[PDB]
């Protein structure tokens, strides 16, 4: 049930904490 698309990248991006996503 909806387990892909913007999931791998998301989880992959936000795998750790935030990363560049919320670059300091």
């Amino acid at each position: 049930y909806n387990g892909y698309l913007c999931i791998a990248v998301a989880a992959g991006a936000g795998t750790g904490y935030f990363l560049f996503s919320w670059k300091k």
